[PDB]
């Protein structure tokens, strides 16, 4: 289990922390959404929600990442729902995939339930 | 109708608002996609807008929810853009679907037209 | 190469700046993820990270729009990333079909690599 502080940031200016699945990644269209494992944990800094988006080179090969959302206060794996649009889609361990992008997190006054 | 003030949010932590259809609803991957109501209506407090994503379980199950943008001063009804991926997907009436996220309206000087 | 600032809004409380492909766009289901040229360049706006996503009416008419990331430095061509879902879908050159919405680029400690 790593905290997302160690994860890096391509360039100062990349909006998003990369995210690598921890295994090799074969996926094909009629397999539908998989949960890619990264072994990396929320929680997430004060006051910010994290978005998994997927990166544009990855898109491109036919690997889509399916928006994720995750809490503030998530103390789980993150990990990266993903699906092989057209083609069947390998991923070696390692190679980067997604992007954990942090959104301010806005306080209303909607009901908690 | 009902604002999003009666929206819920799941936890204290929850990025989103909780979103859900109100009615049955029955997704064919042939159909593509669909806008499921909600019964719920814009508009977003100032100087926000609004980012309609999929609930993560209700992704894996093969429910994708397209990304969703809601305006500022949006009056219309809220609905959840929504596609069965690979197989039939049925969600009941009252099931929670996707979420509403709440982001800043960063202001620009880009002309409007 | 044309700025961002050149994009428009649609209305003030318009989240995003609408984007159009340069050329006729013809997709068909078969053909995967499609990069679609939009002669727009980055960079943002300091502190700011840029975020692209499809139109709903788009979306709705079966051409899904890939969420985009846009870095902050980036000074390379905004491209949409397009599938068409079940059908073929055409757009005439100067639709819009996608929109770039600017947030927040929070700073955090985490190493550039």
């Amino acid at each position: 289990k790593q905290p997302i502080s160690k994860l890096t940031r391509a360039t100062p200016g990349s909006a998003g922390l990369d995210l690598c699945s921890t295994s090799h990644t074969v996926l094909t269209p009629e397999m539908g959404p998989q949960a890619l494992s990264t072994g990396i944990y929320g929680p997430l800094p004060p006051n910010t929600f994290g978005l998994i988006l997927g990166r544009s080179s990855i898109t491109m090969k036919g690997l889509q990442v399916y928006p994720g959302v995750i809490d503030n206060d998530y103390t789980g794996e993150i990990k990266i729902m993903a699906k092989a649009v057209n083609n069947i889609v390998t991923v070696s361990q390692g190679n980067r995939i997604a992007q954990l992008i942090l959104l301010p997190l806005i306080e209303t006054d909607n009901k908690v339930q």
